[PDB]
């Protein structure tokens, strides 16, 4: 999967977490968010198509994706510990990380 | 997971996509198809057990698996865009790619 | 995801397999167990924080995680073949592998 398909996966799974009821649904959705990021970890946004891999603008995209996967992992642990509301609260703070990362590298759509 | 277990996962998830109702179920099943392929990306079919990795018959299996993951990624994006029928139509064309790849490297079962 | 979050994912998915009804639910949960292990394949338990990577105590943790992913893959194939009870029986023997691996490297909690 390319970049902007995994970003829409993240956004949609965040909507599943809000409408969740138990720890299984949120943990499942969170793992899908972790899954999507790893399959698209090596993907490239449409903006940074012709940018060099060693460019400061591209590596700043790589650390932001690594940061995104780091907040996902922390929310996964809270859901794995049976704390549904402590994780859903972390998924809300995660949403502002997915959103900021998305429009910064979106194709202006 | 070995090769023919992930191929049965693909086949079963295609059946889930036909019986889906919303974008969440098809996107989830599609990501499972992408998941299965990556975990079995380095797997080897029972036929090509003793074939050399640089053999033309083996590399042709590798590019076909890469092609399979490429059609999955495209169907994932259509489901991520909320187009359930545009993606289910792509999952049907994907089914003929999973089927052709399966029996070509199946253990004649 | 770190180590003890993926181990709780494994434990919770085993509980989903017991409460499953069809091949889709068990195969899905099993793939989540395979997923969790690959994302945490390079993770480090809290005990082995300061141990060297070439230490016998650390490599013994690596082969045990590889063994864990091997039993998961075999249970995935049984669920992929439509054998729900043959796989749920394998998931029960898998549970004693997840449990033994968990408390051996748990942070004494
Ligand atoms: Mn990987």
């Amino acid at each position: 999967a390319d970049w902007e398909a995994a970003m829409l996966t993240l956004l949609m799974m965040l909507k599943v977490i809000e409408k969740a009821d138990n720890a299984a649904q949120v943990l499942t959705a969170l793992w899908f968010m972790a899954l999507a990021a790893h399959m698209a970890a090596l993907a490239t946004p449409p903006k940074l198509e012709d940018k060099s891999p060693a460019s400061p603008e591209m590596i700043d995209f790589r650390v932001g994706f690594e940061e995104l996967a780091t907040e996902i992992g922390k929310a996964i642990k809270l859901a794995a510990l049976g704390k549904v509301k402590e994780a859903q609260a972390a998924a809300e703070q995660l949403k502002t990380t997915v959103n900021a990362h998305w429009q910064k590298y979106r194709s202006a759509e």
